[PDB]
């Protein structure tokens, strides 16, 4: 339904647009994965690569049957950032915050059970 798509887009836009107390947009690095030719090491280590552009494409093309499916893909993105990057590094830390930002956005926008 158009309502579900509106909610998914509103949730992902909250995640994308989020800035920390310093005004930095944390999603910046995660919008588009570097190409396989630029960073082959990433694709050698990460089995299911995904970025925010792909998640937007999947919402747009009606590929998520529920908000749970959308969540699964956002969590996979953050997991891959944490798998590839060192614990304590900025990319690693940013992905942890974005998991939390998605959950707050889902609770606020969707107002479920
Ligand atoms: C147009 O911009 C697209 C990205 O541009 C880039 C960015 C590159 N970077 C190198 C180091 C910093 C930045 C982002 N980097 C990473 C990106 C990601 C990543 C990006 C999107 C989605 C999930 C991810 O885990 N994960 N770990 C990284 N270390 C790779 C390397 C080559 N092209
Ligand atoms: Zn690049
Ligand atoms: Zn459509």
């Amino acid at each position: 339904p158009p309502k579900l798509t509106k909610q998914m887009n509103a949730i992902i836009d909250t995640v994308i647009n989020y800035k920390d107390s310093s005004g930095r947009q944390l999603s910046e690095v995660f919008i588009q994965l570097p190409s396989r030719k630029e960073l082959p090491e990433y694709y050698e280590l990460i089995r299911k690569p995904v970025d925010f552009k792909k998640i937007k494409e999947r919402i747009r093309n009606h590929k998520y049957r529920s908000l749970g499916d959308l969540e699964k893909d956002v969590m996979l993105l953050c997991h891959n950032a944490q798998t590839f990057n060192l614990e304590g590094s900025q990319i690693y830390e940013d992905s942890i915050v974005l998991q939390s930002v998605f959950k707050s956005a889902r609770q606020k926008i969707a107002k479920e059970e």
